[PDB]
């Protein structure tokens, strides 16, 4: 990996580690549809995206530079708000998790 890449998978690492684990494990896979009974998630969200697709993505060192894989992190945000309610449990975690991430990818090197 490229140094910044480096940085991304320390990110990536945190987000999926315990000390986030309460308001993160709803982005730990991909959203299952059917399971949740939201029969209109892939008419309404064209290009599903969560954590453990990232670090698939990562492991095979699929990520070009480091704006491809914050594209993914923010793509995986903006699918849960696309969808939800302002004021739903899932947005408000998600809130959460997305203020650990862009204040941690802020500290980027050069
Ligand atoms: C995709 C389904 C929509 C949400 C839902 O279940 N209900 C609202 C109509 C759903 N809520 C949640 C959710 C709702 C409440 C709380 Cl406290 C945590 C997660 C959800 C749950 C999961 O369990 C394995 C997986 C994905 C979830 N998710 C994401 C991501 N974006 N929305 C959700």
């Amino acid at each position: 990996l490229s140094e910044q890449l480096k940085h991304c998978n320390g990110i990536l690492k945190e987000l999926l580690s315990k000390k986030h684990a309460a308001y993160a494990w709803p982005f730990y896979k991909p959203v299952d549809a059917s399971a949740l009974g939201v029969h209109d998630y892939h008419d309404i969200i064209k290009h599903p995206m969560d954590l453990s697709t990232v670090k698939r993505k990562m492991e095979n060192r699929d990520y070009r530079d480091a704006q491809e894989f914050a594209a993914d992190v923010r793509l995986m945000f903006s699918n849960c708000y696309k969808y939800n309610p302002p004021d739903h449990d899932v947005v408000a975690m998600a809130r959460k998790l997305q203020d650990v991430f862009e204040f941690r990818y802020a500290k980027m090197p050069d």
